C-alpha cells in the first residue's frame, strides 16, 4: 500500500511525502523532503480531516482516534529537510488510517501551519 | 467517513469546492458544490485512481475502474458566467469499500465526456 502527499501553504514551505506500508499491521515508511523552512526541528503531524477549503486551518486538530504525531523534522542551513520516519502508530488501512486525512508541518518544534496537503492514495 | 470534500484547482482559472455525503454505509453518495472559470457548456466530472498531485492533474492517473466507469460521474454544467453548480446522487462510488474514493482525485475536464484537458483536480479528503 502507497500513498503520497505534497505540501502546500501561503509561503515558501512545499515539500512531496511518500508512505508505503507493506503489511496491514507492519510500520508505515514515511520519506520525502520539505522545502522553504527555517533552519531547525518544525512540528510535523496528521490531522483529521482532508478539508482544505480554508488552507491549512480547516484540517482540524491532531489524528487521535498521538497517532497523528510523527514528531519533528530538521531543516538544514538551506531551509531543506529530509524526511526519513518509520512509524507503526499510522496505518495506511484500518482504525488508523491516515489516507484522505491532512499533513501538516508546523511552525515550530513539537505552531502556526506553514505547509499542508491531503493524503492520497498513489501508484 | 461518512462526508468528504474536494477543493479543485489547476494552471488556470479553473476552481471549485466539491462536497460528498454518505449518510448510510454502502448507500448512495450525495455530491454537490461549485466550480468556476469553466467556459460554458458540458464538462466531464471524474473521479482518477490516484490522489496524487506531485505533477498536478497529470498524475492522477486513469479514470478509477476497479477491475477488482465506476469514477464516471458524467457531466457538469457551466452557464454563460463560467460557473457550474453540481448537485448528483451516485450509487457506485462510496466513502467506503471496493469503490471508495477516499484519497482518490476529482478532476474535471476540458471538454463533455474524449473528456480531453483536466483543467482543475483536487484530493477527496474526509470532511467528516
Ligand atoms: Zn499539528
Ligand atoms: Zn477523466
Amino acid at each position: 500500500t502507497k500513498a503520497v502527499c505534497v505540501l502546500k501553504g501561503d509561503g515558501p514551505v512545499q515539500g512531496i511525502i511518500n508512505f508505503e506500508q507493506k503489511e496491514s499491521n507492519g510500520p508505515v515508511k514515511v520519506w520525502g523532503s520539505i522545502k522553504g523552512l527555517t533552519e531547525g526541528l518544525h512540528g510535523f503531524h496528521v490531522h483529521e480531516f482532508g478539508d482544505n477549503t480554508a488552507g491549512c486551518t480547516s484540517a482540524g486538530p491532531h489524528f487521535n482516534p498521538r497517532v497523528g504525531d510523527l514528531g519533528n523534522v530538521t531543516a538544514d542551513k538551506d531551509g531543506v529537510a529530509d524526511v526519513s520516519i518509520e512509524d507503526s502508530v499510522i496505518s495506511l488501512s484500518g482504525d488508523h488510517c491516515i489516507i484522505g486525512r491532512t499533513l501538516v508541518v508546523h511552525e515550530k518544534a513539537d505552531g502556526s501551519r506553514l505547509a499542508c496537503g491531503v493524503i492520497g492514495i498513489a501508484q
